């Protein structure tokens, strides 16, 4: 399927590892030029070298930026514009809340809202005039199924994820006549560094092994397997495509059937 | 129907006018003692005199407090405890976001999150240990249908409302074994001072009359009428009751059929 | 709370036992006159005697009827109308690799049960309620079951939208685990099993028919005058626990 | 993007025109062999010739069948299996005061259409797909219509849960306003009417069959290997505009 992405410019946030890195690879494969970013310079340079060596025909700009920070996010967009003169695609991908409700303080909630929640809203606001001006844009938000059905070990995430799903609908409605399409994808369980970190921290809290936490997860997923970042990236790349030109304002679970199992 | 509310202590926030005032009246009618509050002292004293004269057999504590503010909210709960020694019911009711997305700044969003969103979360956190300790509690959050299906003239509200609906489910799950039940009610269009203020500000933005804005609203509601605060309060009072002892974690539209019309 | 139900006439289907029986009790307590019905004439007679003794001032009509049959349902409505001259409230309450071995005939049979049963009775009472400008309809809602229930939830919304201008309000309630005869029977054909179910309910307790009935009676009241087209889970928090 | 569809066998129902026809084209373009079907033999012959000429290297079986009839649907599946030895993909695509005047017979007739039609064809292909450990089923989903569509959305979830361990994935797509023959016909029996519909669509444009088909082909691909049980609106933003 020709996805019409040749020479499009994609900004993928949080793209030195996990879901974000594989999305960057797959967009480069379809002919996009990239902007990649992350907080840790060493990890970012490793990712940059991997992508540059794999897709030497594509332009790739790597920038150290914390996209929870206003200054870094504003400067990321300006650097991107200085390099490419346009941004066609934005993938919003950044870290959510950390791993009883009465015990969470105001500060705890405020740090949550000042992370991924305003992070995605801010970068959306920053790219909208760019994409509107050219009557072509795609924004894909990487959210999480907890926004739809919350999980006990994920309370703050669920609140943030619900908010972002609602935001997605409101902005989609406003930007639709400009051919600026905005969607979200809710990962189920996808095998990334963060997922494997979740396996360690909860095996300890629960006094068990990563393997047993994983067997318990696998029993909940109809497919009886944890998704790969490639499987996840395929949908994101489709939504970022010319082929997805009538799809906007929706949130799609990518979860091995987890939502059918609720 | 005996609702089992005699001598229960109810805190109704934002209760000097509109939905909140009528909820206070109806809870007093069923035999509760009250705490009422608001920001404007003059408006609050008028409400206090109205309720005290109508329900002289009930105790009523009135306090000036902005329940978007941490200090005022903490002190409201301590004052309530000093007066009554317990809080049985909390009705979360406070002002939402004010009347294009790219144009909203970080500060604008942050003020939103520091209003009703953290306001309801904070007061929930403050009352939970009180209600848990006595294995009896009810929290009813007054949200808004925009959390379910957002409206163009209500973007920031929708984001906040979605978040709060998700929060409601997560906290309900955790507090259920303590007989501390938490639900939300999503008003449609209910005839309050704020609603009538909405009619003025949008008749001006649109160059028309309040009457015509109202006729346009009425065509969207299946019942062909705007709800009264009494109709709205009936459900809240039911949810705050002993009769609602198996209902928790849900959000109920109270909207004249507006949700069936989406 | 004054529910405004004195002298209202309520038809509660499946009311000889369980959830339907306790809904009938609570409606009588609020001042309704009743029609109660069921297939098991003996269970229905027991129910009727219990209600008549507890509520000697209320009128109670009992009718043997299978509300999955057209002719029975038509005559149930005609018989109720003849007795009372009005029907104010209807509570619809009737009984509801693996998937690819369900035949055409299997699926047709489930559609001819509770699905068309609730639709048909709704249709039969709507003219009467529209004439009155007063009505309340409350619908008590594996693979087959889920399909029927999704269908009925959507039917509830569609009808509510159309009938709202006549003050004929229709809503649905979705029970979690409620201590009914089916439930106590459903345990034994499968505490032990109970202890596993309790672990899945956040409240850690099975609901009572009384707890369930309270909500149905609210929705059937004058106090619910601005509530229509909605489906409410009454489930001890199951729906907050995916 | 390589969809992994070379030599996969796809049955697309209602494929002589409109959405089904363009889905068949796009599948052939990705390397599938096809079964196309329809009731109107003349329209079906036109479709078949168009496809055979555009995709001379692909196999295309055309069968006249009414996929709301049991016997036609059984023979459609048997005939496809005989020709190809496998069925990898099924796309279910067939035709779908007011409420209280819908009779029992009216409702029974709608349930015997698209509702049981999609369920029956699903059931008929599931053994074949489970044998293969490879399948994709995509379901193209007033009062009657909404009831059927809610039922089918829920059916999609239930079947997806059961068949996921066999790599038989099932999803649904809900079109908004798509420029099909029914649509251009549906205008005239009621631009003018078009200009009012366009005002309701945030994108301010009616979708093309090509735009719709692209998503169906994605969902039917190897690339959608972790996606099952979901329903996706393809609607130019209608669903973000209540
Ligand atoms: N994996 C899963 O199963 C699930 C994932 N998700 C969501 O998916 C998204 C991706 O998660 P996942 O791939 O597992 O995470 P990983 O931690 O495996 O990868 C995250 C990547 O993003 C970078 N990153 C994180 N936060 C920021 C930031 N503020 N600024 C810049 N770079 C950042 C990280 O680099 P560095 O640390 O150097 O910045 C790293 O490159 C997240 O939004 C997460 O909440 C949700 C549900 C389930
Ligand atoms: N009316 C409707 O149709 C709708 C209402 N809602 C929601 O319902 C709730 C009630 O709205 P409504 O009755 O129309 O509002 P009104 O403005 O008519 O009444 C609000 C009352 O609450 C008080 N109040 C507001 N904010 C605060 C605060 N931070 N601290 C203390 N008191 C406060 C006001 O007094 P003072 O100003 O003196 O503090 C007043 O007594 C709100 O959460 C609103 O978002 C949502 C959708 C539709
Ligand atoms: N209990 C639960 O937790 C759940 C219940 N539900 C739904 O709740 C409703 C009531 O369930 P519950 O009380 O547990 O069931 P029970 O079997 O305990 O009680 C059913 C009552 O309805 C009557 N009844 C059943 N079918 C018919 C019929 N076709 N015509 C006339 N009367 C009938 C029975 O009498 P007779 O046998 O004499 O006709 C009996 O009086 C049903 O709609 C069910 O599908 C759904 C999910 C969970
Ligand atoms: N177009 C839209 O915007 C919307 C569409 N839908 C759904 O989308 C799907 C396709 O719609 P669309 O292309 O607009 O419809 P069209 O009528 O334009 O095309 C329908 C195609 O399906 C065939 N068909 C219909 N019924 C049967 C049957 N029982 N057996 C065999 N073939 C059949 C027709 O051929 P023949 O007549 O020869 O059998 C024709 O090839 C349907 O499932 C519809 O309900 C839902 C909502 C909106």
């Amino acid at each position: 399927m020709d996805l019409g992405l040749k020479d499009k410019v994609a900004l993928i946030t949080g793209s030195s590892a996990g879901i974000g890195f594989t999305i960057a690879e797959k967009l480069a494969e379809e002919g996009c030029h990239l902007i990649i970013c992350g907080r840790n310079s060493q990890r970012l340079e490793q990712a940059y070298q991997s992508l540059a060596q794999a897709y030497p025909a594509q332009q790739i700009l790597r920038l150290v930026a914390d996209v929870h920070q206003a200054q870094d996010s504003e400067q990321l967009i300006q650097d991107s514009l200085n390099q490419y003169g346009k941004i066609d695609i934005l993938v919003n991908n950044s870290e959510g809340a950390n791993f009883l409700i009465e015990n969470l303080s105001d500060e705890d909630w405020l740090n949550v809202f000042q992370g991924k929640l305003i992070g995605y809203i801010r970068l959306t606001n920053l790219v909208l005039p760019i994409m509107k001006k050219q009557h072509w844009g795609r924004i894909v938000n990487i959210i999480g199924t907890s926004g739809k059905e919350p999980s006990p070990r994920l309370v703050k995430s669920g609140v943030v994820n619900a908010a972002l799903m609602n935001f997605t609908k409101s902005v989609a409605r406003q930007t639709a006549p400009y051919n600026v399409l905005i969607n979200s994808v809710n990962p189920g369980v996808i095998d990334t560094p963060r997922h494997r970190e979740y396996l360690e921290i909860y095996a300890k809290k629960e006094g068990t092994t990563p393997d047993l936490i994983r067997e318990r997860i696998l029993k909940t997923i109809p497919m009886n397997r944890i998704g790969t970042t490639e499987e996840f990236a395929n949908l994101v790349v489709f939504l970022a495509s010319e082929c997805a030109s009538y799809i906007t304002g929706i949130t799609i679970p990518l979860d091995g059937g987890l939502s059918s199992s609720a």
